[PDB]
RNA sequence: AGUAGAUUAGC
RNA sequence: AGUAGAUUAG
């Protein structure tokens, strides 16, 4: 089957009202929920202001991803792909961003390299290979969910070799 | 369509000094077609480093190169890993020979034939053990398997995801009592 | 002394 | 409390 993790969505903001019995109904919309919590505070069993929506299959989330905006229980919410524990402590983890840091690439990589492997994760608004070339390039994406789905995947084969992804920082 | 470049490639500790791209190459495929094949070198020297990498077309053929383990190329017999990318070279002990993992992550209801159906596929299970917290009597969240070869291991933590009883959870290298008070 | 690729952070 | 699951080191 497809794993657990990539079955998962993050939905942040959630109102205090917000259950699990309100966040399922609405989001079993788009497909069937093998699991759907709102994280509560230990103590207060107050809401903890998210929750977490899976899946049967990774079609089902993509369908629920792509009928966003969605609202719960009168609030406007943010379903993002679930970052692994792992993952979520390291920095930048959980930023809304549309374009990756892409490193490891060889000198004879073009950019119709970049795009052959980019283009099924979602639309490509950019793409620009450094020069100075320094092995590394940037990809720029009009949809943040185009990004998260390309940092939850390990491996990146472009022109027959791995190269490692990050999302694109400020500093 | 293939599958990733990473998951296609060993790591070839120990070489004889001698070995060239085709000598390595002329060994390995015997389990296989290469796309490719290389002795790494020092820069300045042009003096091999000891140690290359060799791809495989599928990852089956890299199943049959580890199962026929020892290689003996050149007159020496070398040391075949599962390449671990450069990334997650970075970290420390991620090159470290072990048969024992820790599994954190598993639910309540987790049990040992759990761990057991998912983890079967990398190699034979020497031993699984689930922690239970002593004074309380309960599950504290985290297991240990071991395997019967070290290759198992290294199968499993080049892969990103283990779905144990419905749930992700994390994998790691086990490190002894002492190592971890440090 | 030894078996982890290092040209993987933009003007 | 209010948008990252600490029952993830024997």
């Amino acid at each position: 089957k497809e794993p657990e993790q990539l079955r998962k969505l993050f939905i942040g903001g959630l109102s205090f009202e917000t259950t699990d019995e309100s966040l399922r109904s609405h989001f079993e919309q788009w497909g069937t929920l093998t699991d759907c919590v709102v994280m509560r505070d230990p103590n207060t069993k107050r809401s903890r202001g998210f929750g977490f929506v899976t899946y049967a299959t990774v079609e089902e989330v993509d369908a629920a991803m792509n009928a966003r905006p969605h609202k719960v229980d009168g609030r406007v919410v943010e379903p993002k792909r679930a970052v692994s524990r792992e993952d979520s402590q390291r920095p930048g983890a959980h930023l809304t961003v549309k374009k990756i840091f892409v490193g490891g690439i060889k000198e004879d990589t073009e950019e119709h390299h970049l795009r052959d492997y980019f283009e099924q994760y979602g639309k490509i608004e950019v793409i620009e290979i450094m020069t100075d070339k320094r092995g590394f390039a940037f990809v720029t994406f009009d949809d943040h969910d185009s990004v998260d789905k390309i940092v939850i995947q390990k491996y990146h084969t472009v022109n027959g070799h791995n190269c490692e992804v990050r999302k694109a920082l400020s500093k």
